[PDB]
């Protein structure tokens, strides 16, 4: 039985070498080539595994039910069930049988071709045929396409039909001026190592009407992924790229010739969008005639995915950011439907999924405003908009009397001389401040005072009824919101700062839209939703109904009052409740101070829509309120 344990060990090491793809190591565990021993030499066994297991993309061979006996004094039979992963799926329940030779001090495998695949004999061949699945589409709430498979016009040149000397330079300048491209780019394209005189050299995808073609220029239709909104939804949707050898090594079921989601929803939903490869893996005789079919199924195209996004809201939201850094989230707050998820500045996903130069990609990655960031999913201090939450909490626990007026002198305030040089700042020197006035003028000193009055314990109790620490069920990569770094502030300054929305608070715009939905649902928090078919999850009694009915009329005043911070929106002539906010950011690496500008707005009559917008590191005189009118008109007309 000592020899039986050595034989079982030898089978286990053989299988492990096969599973790790070290075919030579497995081949070195086989006995000499004979008719009663091994059927091939070690190099020929190596080549057989490399050839066949590489053709089928075999990966992850694992065994079970291993039994090892004794058939003679030097021969021991073995058998086991096995499964493996291939480019066509899982090969389950394979019955392997063989023999081992103990013809010295070591035990070897009598290798036969039936330890590649069970039903293989002699010089049998393996055949793999595949049919590629078509990638599913991503569509908006009304069926409008966000990511589709379309026909594209590939502009290119043939260096032979271009010219020899003089006519070549004239036609290059003509094809460069007619399609807006560098003449050095066209020359560098036709002068790369892969090019031959008569080859078609691709230059650019044309996404419109095709102009007149100079000599040498030509258009050819190619099928590929297409993004109709382009940069307006690039961070949300993402792009696809060519599948690499390393992608196939990680997952054999990918098409070794198709596309893979590289970021965004294309990547989060890659499995359902890509479908499954069809075809057949079969063993054939030495003269190509099929003996056994190992795996076979028809192709399954990708399922379509339907979002809550409104394509026109998404485009308007993005365009309103005018290429500056910022984001906009629009929802229907009673169901949580995400109508728009805009991030700016952005990148061209069509340019990304086709041909992208290294210079253009480096311009994207080295842009200080970082267009690759999904700003709607990045944590920010929410800014002084957060006053609403602090007020609601203070109204629920009786700390805040809506009519009690604090007396505030000046633009700076601090609790005690213990704060040193730090002071809470406000913009408007209003002397008599009650809650309504603090909301209309966005008074941080009022909020700081009331937060310190409430105290850390009552404040955290109110905050913990929200979604801090929770992971939202959304197919968007995202960290959970936090109140602060640790579970205590351990600082009156930090407590005050958090009160008006800028301490160690980190909340991304989607989590902000979730928290602010209590003002559209009488204190019920409605979790946001991106997939159209999903059910509406919510969370009841996050703040009191009395708090909502006290604060929303003041939020109407933020728009209607002549000194309200959102008064420029009263031009719209629509029922509006809004709150503006700012946040000052200045870390150790920052030159001077940078400001973020925020806007929150919703319809207080029907609660049909809600919007949170932010401008990051705003230019002087810019604000999110300045940019919101167009989206608000659209939402108010189409979402009652």
């Amino acid at each position: 039985t000592q020899a039986v344990e050595a034989g079982e060990k030898t089978v286990e090491q053989f299988v492990q070498a096969l599973n790790k793809g070290d075919y030579n190591k497995a081949a070195e565990m086989t006995s000499k080539k004979a008719a009663n021993k091994s059927a091939l030499s070690e190099k020929e066994i190596l080549d057989k595994y490399q050839n066949i297991y590489g053709a089928a993309d075999v990966k992850g061979l694992q065994i079970s039910n291993l039994k090892v006996d004794k058939k003679d004094d030097s021969t021991y039979s073995f058998s086991y069930k096995a499964k493996m992963n291939t480019s066509l799926g899982e090969l389950k329940d394979l019955s392997y049988k063989g023999t081992l030779d103990r013809n010295d001090g070591q035990t070897t495998i009598n290798w036969q071709p039936n330890l590649v695949f069970p039903e293989m004999e002699g010089n049998d061949k393996v055949s793999l045929t595949t049919q590629e699945a078509a990638r599913g589409n991503i569509i908006d709430r009304n069926g409008e396409p966000l990511a589709t498979t379309g026909k594209l016009k590939q502009l290119g040149v043939v260096p032979s039909k271009l010219g020899d000397g003089g006519e070549k330079t004239a036609n290059i300048k003509a094809i460069a001026s007619s399609f807006d491209l560098t003449e050095d780019a066209i020359n560098q394209a036709i002068s790369q190592s892969w090019v031959q005189p008569d080859y078609f050299v691709p230059l650019k995808i044309i996404d419109g009407a095709t102009p007149e073609l100079p000599a040498g220029a030509t258009i050819q239709e190619v099928d590929g992924r297409y993004y109709p909104l382009g940069e307006a939804a690039a961070q949300l949707i993402g792009y696809v790229g060519d599948i690499t050898a390393e992608d196939i090594d990680k997952n054999p079921e990918l098409s070794s010739n198709g596309k893979i989601g590289r970021s965004g929803l294309e990547m989060a939903f890659d499995k359902d969008l890509r479908g499954t490869t069809g075809g057949k893996l079969s063993i054939t005789d030495a003269d190509g005639v099929e003996k056994k079919v190992l795996i076979e199924h028809e192709v399954q195209n990708g399922k379509d995915i339907k979002l809550t996004i409104d394509a026109k809201a998404q485009k308007t939201a993005f365009d309103s950011l005018g290429g500056k850094a910022g984001s906009t989230v629009a929802t229907t707050p009673k169901t949580g439907d995400l109508l728009a998820l805009a991030s700016s500045p952005s990148y061209d996903p069509n340019k990304m999924t086709n041909g992208i130069s290294q210079e253009d990609y480096k311009a994207y990655e080295e842009n200080p405003e970082q267009p690759f960031i999904s700003r709607f999913a990045t944590g920010y201090a929410p800014g002084s908009t957060f006053k609403m939450i602090t007020a609601a909490i203070g109204l629920d626990n009786g700390t805040i009397d809506p009519n009690e007026v604090l007396t505030i002198n000046g633009l700076k305030w601090q609790k005690d001389s213990s704060w040193g040089s730090y002071q809470v700042t406000r913009v408007s020197d209003v002397s008599q401040v009650d809650l309504k006035t603090a909301l209309i003028y966005s008074d941080n000193i009022y909020t700081a005072q009331e937060t310190l009055k409430m105290g850390e314990k009552k404040f955290r109790t109110g905050l913990d009824k929200f979604i801090f620490g929770e992971d939202l069920d959304l197919p968007i990569s995202m960290n959970p919101a936090q109140i602060s770094n640790e579970d205590s502030f351990n600082s009156d300054i930090l407590l005050a700062d958090t009160g008006y929305g800028q301490g160690e608070l980190l909340i991304n715009p989607i989590q902000q839209a979730a928290m602010y939905s209590v003002f559209a649902n009488n204190g019920t928090l409605v979790y946001p939703k991106l997939i159209a078919d999903k059910e509406t999850k919510d969370k009841k009694n996050v703040i009191g109904e009395t708090a909502v009915q006290t604060i929303v009329p003041d939020l109407r005043e933020v728009v209607q009052d002549v000194n309200g911070t959102a008064h420029s929106l009263s031009a719209l002539g629509i029922p509006l409740a809004a709150k503006t906010g700012t946040a000052e950011i200045k870390e150790k690496q920052d030159v001077k101070g940078k400001e973020n500008s925020f806007l929150f707005a919703f319809n207080p009559d029907n609660q049909g829509y809600m919007m949170v917008s932010m401008l990051e590191n705003k230019e002087d005189d810019d604000s999110a309120t300045k940019r919101a009118s167009e989206l608000l008109q659209y939402l108010n007309q189409n979402y009652q």
